[PDB]
């Protein structure tokens, strides 16, 4: 085991691992010193953190990781990374979403509910039932916020946002949309963000063309969608910190204005014949960071790009990096 008192303001990068082979890892960036540490959950626990790290969520002081395939949650100090606890039971946990310290909701793969947790006793308290779902087929995935309403993309083997009333813990509308919208955000229009994957070839479910949707939160309506090309398999809306800039992975990075009528003709970054994987502009300063899995076996390497697209910094982390959370001692927004 091994002492971490780390920088106020840094960069957490999720590894996924082999999905199987229990080699999911956490890296840890700062911007400041350009210096990357791998492995930083296994080096301060002594432990590994399993199979399919997910995703991560910074509250309070304290890292909430999501381990897909290992059924768990971790709570990690933010300096020092050591564990102060951990949630199990989950059938097979996606994303979290607080409400409050006593309320968080945990999204599913192979799961018709959305698990409600209480982060501060470290337990599940209940269960929001999908509708016109099963465990054979379930998923719910990202979830963005819009007053008393948590909207939640269904990805894996669905086609459908949700809309849950979390003063009933209720699903109280569904909008049916493109097959697989993998990720969900909300843009400072209150106007919610989601790109599908379009499915894959001999999928039981649906392989077609992937849109992008910019979809109304009041009225839970499409505004515009973008339509892309059979076989383009793309991922992971994201916001800069103003929420009037997209980006999203389909082969290249892409960037538009919230606004735009059209994608540009020219991607952020140019497709390279590897697998740009995750994504994510960092809030205050509007920098860009692609993790690329590279060829899904080898270790990632993540590219730092000014606004203007200008290449900053490259750095290892672990095998498929699919997620980033910032560390942020001040955000500029509000
Ligand atoms: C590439 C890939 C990946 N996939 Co697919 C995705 N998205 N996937 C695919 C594609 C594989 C073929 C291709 N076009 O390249 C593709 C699009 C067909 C696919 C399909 C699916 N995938 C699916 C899921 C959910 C997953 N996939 C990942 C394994 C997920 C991977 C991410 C990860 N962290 O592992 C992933 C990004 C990289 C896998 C890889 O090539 N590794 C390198 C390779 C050398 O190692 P490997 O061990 O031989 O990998 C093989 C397996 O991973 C297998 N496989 C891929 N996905 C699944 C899912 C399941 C349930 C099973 C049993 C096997 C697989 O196919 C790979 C090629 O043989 C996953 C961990 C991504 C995630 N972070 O959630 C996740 C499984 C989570 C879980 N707890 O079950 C689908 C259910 C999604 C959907 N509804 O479209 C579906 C299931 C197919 C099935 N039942 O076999
Ligand atoms: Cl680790």
């Amino acid at each position: 085991m091994e002492d971490f008192s780390v920088s106020a303001s840094g960069l957490f990068i999720t590894n996924e691992g082999n999905f199987q082979y229990s080699n999911a890892t956490l890296s840890y960036y700062d911007p400041a010193t350009c210096e990357v540490e791998n492995e930083v959950f296994y080096r301060a626990n002594g432990f590994k953190l399993g199979d399919v790290a997910q995703s991560m969520v910074i509250r309070d002081g304290i890292g909430w990781i999501v381990v897909n395939n290992s059924h768990v949650i971790f709570a990690i100090d933010i300096n020092t990374f050591k564990e102060v606890g951990r949630i199990t039971g989950f059938t097979s946990p996606r994303y979290i979403h607080f409400l409050s310290d006593e309320k968080a909701y945990v999204t599913q793969i192979w799961d018709y509910r959305i698990f409600i947790i209480n982060p501060k006793t470290y337990e599940i308290t209940g269960y929001i039932e999908c509708p016109d779902m099963d465990m054979e087929s379930g998923s719910t995935e990202q979830m963005v916020q819009y007053g008393k309403y948590v909207y939640v993309n269904c990805w894996s083997y669905q086609n459908r946002i949700l809309k849950i009333d979390t003063e009933t813990d209720k699903v109280v509308d569904e909008l049916t949309i493109g097959i697989q919208p993998t990720s969900l955000v909300m843009d400072k229009y209150n106007k919610m963000w989601t790109i599908t994957d379009g499915g894959y070839e001999g999928s039981p479910y649906g392989y077609e063309a992937p849109s992008l949707y910019r979809i109304d939160a009041e009225t839970f309506t499409v505004e515009k969608q973008f339509k892309f090309k059979l076989g383009d398999w793309p991922s992971e809306v994201q916001l800069n910190g103003t929420r009037d800039t997209l980006y999203w992975i389909n082969n290249d990075i892409w960037r538009m204005p919230v606004e735009a009528d059209r994608v540009p003709v020219r991607p952020f970054l140019e497709f390279r014949d590897t697998k740009y994987y995750g994504l994510t502009v960092n809030p205050n300063n509007g920098e860009v960071y692609v993790a690329d899995a590279i060829d899904y076996q080898q270790q990632g390497i993540v590219y730092r790009y000014s606004p203007q697209g200008k290449l900053i910094d490259e750095f290892y982390v672990g095998i498929i990096p699919g997620a980033f959370c910032w560390k942020l001692e001040h955000h500029h927004h509000h």
